[PDB]
């Protein structure tokens, strides 16, 4: 699937964020190289730093089920411009994808950049 | 269901583990009031600080699927005595969970101590 | 020292608070066997998985000066009852300091709950 | 001062490291608009996600005691070529740090590269 489609995956993603605190939703749609696309949003406490992104959520969620190779990942949040993940989600990308694997950073009026998962975190 | 049902659930969602640092597998099984099922398992980084553990991939798979409404928990490692969730667990479950819900902490030898997700974290 | 001056440096501690996201501010203070005081504050970010707890800073400097030995902490907050704090640092309470090291938890309001770092995570 | 001089103090800073699990310490120091120096330490915990790193540890002891404007800071690590921080690291430094601030990555057998905060997190 193109990247269009994992972009709306993303978008339905987020619609399920759990946010009371910053009413910020986010939402994001891993692809596997067999094609399985998992979804994922943040989902926060009380307790700010036990917040968790939605990054983070699919690819948890895609570990729990045995997939390991990943091909891209689609990130949606309601901004400006396209933001990118925080610092924290790339680390964990870092360990869980390869260098080349896509990442299209996008918000809800069409904007997109496309990335990877290397150039996003610098010597890592 | 009953729960030596959710233990064996657990048991197999340990299998999944991505813990290549400290070697140590952890699995979890969550129940909806519907009688849904959702697994998970610790993840590692080699940023430590960046580890997830077993109960938080359930329990945010369980939201990003939309399912908030949770019974009890079965928690799962090859320790001695069953023993409970870090305290950042402790303080996930009690955000998306109630007082009341049930918490098996069970081991691979038989032993199993049954509590609650308030009992776990007095004054919450 | 006594325990009400120990709340006092947490007050003194608590001023320094960096917390633009939620504007509420947490204070520490730390005693060693020797009888020096540490001074912690929260520090949030953006990205609220990144906060910091005010125990876990006055905890993290202690350490980073070679003090090891901790006979009790205070913990402040402009709550109506005093709130214990969060289970993450409770979780590094435990690994830092032993079970019947004392914790003062208090308000502005003259509030007032003793217990111990065991007390406050039951099995860990 | 000068960058070599902030080495040295990280090279200080990392003996007191609290690492039994991962056995790998780091220092690092950070330097004030004053010319104020904090030094810090990784501290670590049996839960690898509660881990806390030296940059965190130095940037936190500078925050609580009510500096805020930081010149530069430097990282110090027993690895093969210099390393950068961790992800979550580059997130602190961005939400407490100026773009343009000093990061002198360091190891104990000579290799020194210097990068700025905001290259190490490209679109933050
Ligand atoms: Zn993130
Ligand atoms: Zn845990
Ligand atoms: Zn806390
Ligand atoms: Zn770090």
């Amino acid at each position: 699937m193109n990247s269009k489609q994992l972009i709306q995956e993303a978008i339905e993603a987020r619609k399920q964020a759990y946010v009371p605190y910053s009413k910020f939703q986010v939402g994001a749609a891993l692809l596997t190289q067999d094609g399985k696309v998992y979804r994922g949003c943040n989902v926060e406490n009380a307790s700010y730093g036990l917040c968790n992104c939605a990054e983070r959520t699919a690819l948890f969620k895609a570990v729990s089920e045995g997939d390991k190779e990943f091909v891209a990942i689609a990130i949606v949040a309601d901004t400006k411009r396209p933001v990118p993940p925080c610092g924290a989600c790339r680390q964990v990308m870092v360990e869980l994808c390869k260098q080349d694997t896509k990442v299209y950073l996008s918000n809800l009026h069409g904007d997109v950049q496309e990335t990877t998962v290397g150039e996003l975190l610098p010597g890592a």
